[PDB]
RNA sequence: AAAA
């Protein structure tokens, strides 16, 4: 199974155009965000429901709203590791789109997969910044999104095996 | 000299804010950007004209605008770490905020602070995020304006050698 | 998705 595993932020639009990065789709995506309300998981549950063959999940870092300060930061670090030790098939390796979230919620994905391993770690950048799904299709067929390699990630082995 | 290292965006608080991150002040503050027309100084221009005893100095990636493609990315890391590597002091480490420009722009300047070394590695937070430098030192005086430091880094005096 |  191709899994894609991702941070969310304000803008609703960035994880179902991270859905594209790959021409056959992703059969799991898993998105990990705070607790603040700036985060509206409605659209991304009716898009994701509404296609057939995938399994969409949202985890939110319970408790913390924002990262205001370096305690905020580590327990929103601690919880987004285990997430993805969780999430990430058992076969193969994760892809990772770091565009969602705040700066140090897409670092700690970063380290997360240079740690566990990741397939594919990419951002995702649009023109005109699609604000609902109908204007990222038509982005999509204007070739104004964007998929940038960061790099493939081997991770540990030795720290894969911890999942259990 | 305590020096400022800086990405900038299309937000031009973020620097004066993190000009904040230290009490007694910057002696310098050095920004390193992209080509790009929808970049405008004029508001951080403003805030160390008002600072004149303040070394401070914009970089531009020459000739690229974006980041929309892998080039464009190892184009825009190799000057922002030839710059880091001028600009960074001779006897001590700078310090470096990470929370201007886009997240590609940021982890390459967290990865060259890692590799060439920083006294302090942090992000800069806003309440309300500011729009203008009157704004600006209202938040900063409500304590509204927010430090995380992300780590200290040694880096390898090896690679800093280099500057040679 | 250039202070989410």
């Amino acid at each position: 199974s191709r899994v894609l595993l991702c941070s969310a932020g304000h803008s609703s639009m960035v994880v179902p155009e991270a859905f594209h990065a790959v021409p056959e789709g992703f059969e799991e995506v898993h998105v990990f965000t705070t607790d603040s309300e700036k985060f509206n998981p409605v659209v991304l549950n009716d898009f994701f429901h509404s296609l057939p063959n995938v399994r969409f999940s949202i985890t939110k870092c319970h408790g913390l709203a924002d990262i205001l300060n370096e305690r905020d930061f580590e327990f929103y670090q601690e919880m987004l590791w285990q997430w993805y030790l969780t999430k990430m098939p058992d076969n193969e390796l994760p892809y990772v789109c770091l565009s969602g979230g705040i700066k140090s919620m897409s670092a700690s994905l970063q380290k997360a997969a240079t740690l566990f391993g990741a397939q594919s770690v990419f951002h995702v950048l649009a023109d005109n910044n699609p604000r609902n799904i109908e204007e990222m299709f038509d982005a999509l067929q204007k070739g104004q999104i964007h998929f940038i390699e960061m790099g493939y990630e081997p991770g540990w082995a030795a720290l894969r095996r911890l999942k259990k």
